[PDB]
């Protein structure tokens, strides 16, 4: 059992060992396109690249973006994990959103973190100042935003200027989750995860949700791992049936480095264990998460 195992690892103080074993067993696949000279300025970090086999290809001369399709066959959910767009890849980012028919973007970082710019300002901050990405012929307008205590939800309108088709994109922006560390509480993380779920952005009738932090592997991996684990129990109505480490290693077949610290691994256990309360039919813990969240 996941809860049994968690208590064993915690009392033996074994999280670093457990996490290091995951790194040693992780898949290794070529990243030849990411490493082409013409793509150097499309990568935020030299050591975080998409595998060729799972990378998202842009439809419109150079198809390269630092983004990976994580396709969880058994859970029947997909995610696109990507780096925080650079100043020259914001048009590529929204082209990917458009071509993949994604309905939601989950942003787990702030634009400035730790004294440095971790992400370009790739969405409009003011309704009256829309953004046009001339390289990809897309227009992006801020329609509304709901600013909560530690996260913000925005409605964006993304228009294809060629066809004049428009789509609503929901932006879920986590405000106080730093890299390397674990979120303040499972409650606030789960409250946020369930807001994304409730929006319909994860439905299979849409493209995969787009998830990013700065590198698109640490906080982003934690988000997807918890969501996939909860979905697997939901499908089986069986929390015992879920092996978190097996699921993480499966995710790492599609993008390198998912979950960057032993603390993030331990938090994933905490989050899935607490989230299981809701999956198995205690719908009122979701209310307690919102209370514990102090989102107002
Ligand atoms: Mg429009
Ligand atoms: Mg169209």
């Amino acid at each position: 059992e996941m809860e049994k195992e968690f208590e064993q690892i915690d009392k033996s103080g074994s999280w670093a060992a457990i996490y290091q074993d995951i790194r040693h067993e992780a898949s290794d696949f070529p990243c030849r396109v990411a490493k082409l000279p013409k793509n150097k300025n499309r990568n935020r970090y030299r050591d975080v690249s998409p595998f060729d086999h799972s990378r998202i290809k842009l439809h419109q001369d150079n198809d390269y973006i630092n983004a990976s399709l994580i396709k969880m066959e058994e859970a029947q959910r997909s995610y696109i994990l990507t780096q925080g767009p650079l100043p020259n890849t914001c048009g590529h980012f929204w082209e990917m959103v458009w071509e993949q028919k994604s309905r939601g973007v989950v942003m787990l970082n702030r634009v400035m973190e730790k004294g440095s710019l971790k992400c370009a300002q790739y969405w409009p901050q003011k309704e009256e100042k829309e953004m046009i990405f001339e390289d990809t012929n897309l227009k992006l307008t801020l329609i509304s935003e709901d600013i909560k205590s530690y996260y913000t939800v925005r409605q964006l309108e993304l228009e294809n200027l060629t066809t004049q088709e428009t789509r609503e994109i929901l932006h879920f922006h986590y405000g106080n989750w730093p890299d390397q560390t674990a979120p303040e509480s499972p409650a606030s993380f789960l409250n946020f995860l369930f807001k994304v779920r409730e929006s319909g952005s994860l439905s299979p009738e849409h493209g995969p949700v787009v998830v990013h932090c700065s590198a698109g592997i640490g906080r982003s991996g934690t988000f997807c791992l918890a969501d996939t684990c909860l979905l697997l129990m939901d499908k089986r109505k069986d929390p015992s049936s879920v092996d978190i480490k097996k699921v993480l290693l499966e995710m790492r077949k599609f993008r390198m480095g998912l979950i960057q610290t032993a603390d993030q691994l331990r938090f994933s256990y905490l989050a899935v264990i607490e989230g299981a309360k809701f999956i198995m039919g205690d719908s009122s813990v979701q209310d307690q998460w919102k209370e514990l969240s102090h989102e107002d």
